[PDB]
RNA sequence: GGAGGAGGAGGA
RNA sequence: GGAGGAGGAGGA
């Protein structure tokens, strides 16, 4: 129950 | 147990 | 560090 | 959402 599952939009 | 246990140095 | 999504800028 | 501290920009 996190942010968005490594699925990161923006790679970071 | 947290970041800066709300001695708030940059306001956030 | 997955117990929260308040948040994308850390990556687990 | 306090147990990670990889992060400081949420702030509870």
């Amino acid at each position: 129950g996190q942010w968005n599952k490594p699925s990161k939009p923006k790679t970071n």
